[PDB]
């Protein structure tokens, strides 16, 4: 019968209606608030779609031919929404900075955070796991990443919770005006005192032909980073986290070989993606997936949660199994976009979800599932709260 789409019963636990999608509906058009949206449900399309052409992050398809003369790429330039060349460049200069040591010197300091907050959890509350740990830490490790002043964070945080939707979207609308004014002030800290972090690193880079981010792409990228890697990480704590509470068995396993918290964290990104669908993209002719046409100009979201649950690519999907090869899984996108954070998100993954059952081994659900309650936001899927009790900190 009709599963409810991004309504309804959708949000409590949409894995019913994605498979029902991929079986007999998989490429939709979905009558969403602000506009349809067509939506690709089976791993297979979605892969050739992460690599179709003919599928852009250019919104200017979305116009008629005749309309496009006086029309800008970007209303920001953000590289997530650009297409080559123009993104080859982008992505060029920032990758620079994201080295592999680079990400082992910041293990450390995701430990720290992680262990200050839970140091300050009660063994009996209830606590609101969202709000009080998952909430934190990823925003915590951006500062730490980018460079942002200790002293700046708590104030750095407070504007940053106001772009995760705290009240209506006109002081958000102003709250980037603050964090834009802030970073393009920091971006000249760092330029006279050179510091070990991104911020810093990201001045020098500088190609062969002496090419370089302008003062509006640094901006730009560091508000991208923040954006992209806010939100996106708490999904994935509080998630992997339910996924644990909700599968004994699994947990049982993590217990006895806590070496396990790497293959356990790829599982937890297949099993309940948090970025439910990939940021849209227009197409820019006709294109045709699973017998089906979306017509030029259209808005396409490619169904990650769907694809990762998809049994023609993954046997037992609905099985939750932190032993299971992670390999092919489209949580971070695929082709030119793929996740610039990836490495990082799964540090913060792998370091919040280990540390937390560490530290908590009677960690417990407070709620009933059929109780908890998650945001109505199309790419989300996220707690708005998890209500726990931690229990006793681990001999
Ligand atoms: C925590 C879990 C995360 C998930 C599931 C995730 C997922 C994704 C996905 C699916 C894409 C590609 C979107 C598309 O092709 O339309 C993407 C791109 C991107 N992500 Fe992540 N992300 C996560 C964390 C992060 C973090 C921590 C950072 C930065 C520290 C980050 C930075 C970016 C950037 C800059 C892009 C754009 C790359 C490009 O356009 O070339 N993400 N992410």
């Amino acid at each position: 019968e009709q599963h409810d789409l991004f309504s309804g019963t959708f949000w409590q636990n949409p894995h019913p209606a994605y498979a029902a999608l991929r079986a007999e509906d998989p490429v939709r058009k979905l009558a969403l608030p602000d506009g349809p949206v067509w939506l690709l449900t089976r791993y297979a399309d979605v892969r050739e779609a992460f690599v179709d052409p003919r599928l852009s992050k250019d919104w200017r398809h979305t116009l008629p031919e005749d309309q496009r003369a006086d029309m800008p790429a970007t209303p920001t330039p953000m590289m997530i929404l650009m297409d080559p060349p123009d993104h080859t460049r982008l992505r060029k200069l920032v990758g620079r900075s994201f080295t592999v040591r680079r990400m082992n010197e910041l293990e450390p300091r995701i430990t720290e955070i992680a262990d200050g907050l839970l140091a300050g959890l009660p063994t009996d509350g209830p606590v609101d796991l969202m709000r009080e740990y998952a909430f934190q830490i990823p925003v915590q490790v951006i500062c730490e990443l980018l460079g942002v002043p200790a002293e700046d964070r708590d104030d750095f945080s407070a504007w940053s919770s106001v772009l995760v939707d705290d009240s209506p979207a006109d002081d958000k609308n102003a709250a980037m005006g603050k964090l834009h004014g802030y970073l393009s002030d920091l971006l000249e800290r760092k330029r006279t005192e050179p510091d070990d972090a991104l911020l810093s690193s990201l001045l020098a880079v500088s190609d062969e032909d002496g090419d370089r981010l302008s003062q509006e792409e640094l901006v730009a990228m560091a508000m991208l980073l923040l954006i992209a890697g806010h939100e996106t990480t708490v999904n994935l704590i509080g998630n992997g986290v339910l996924a644990l509470l909700t599968h004994p068995d699994q947990r049982k396993l993590l217990a006895e070989d806590p070496s396990l918290i790497s293959s356990a964290v790829e599982e937890f990104l297949r099993f309940d993606s948090p970025v439910s669908q990939a940021p849209i993209r227009f197409t820019a002719e006709d294109v045709t997936y699973s017998g089906v046409t979306i017509p030029a100009g259209e808005m396409v979201m490619l169904g990650l949660a769907a694809a990762n649950r998809d049994a023609d690519w993954m046997p037992e999907p609905d099985r939750l199994d932190i032993t299971r090869d992670a390999s092919g899984g489209v949580f971070f996108g695929h082709g030119i976009h793929f996740c610039l954070g990836a490495q990082l998100a799964r540090l913060e993954g792998r370091v919040a979800i280990g540390r937390l059952f560490a530290d908590r081994p009677e960690l417990a659900l407070a709620v009933g599932l059929d109780e908890l309650v998650y945001r109505e936001s199309t790419l989300v899927r996220g707690l708005s709260r998890m209500p726990v009790t931690m229990g006793p900190r681990s001999a």
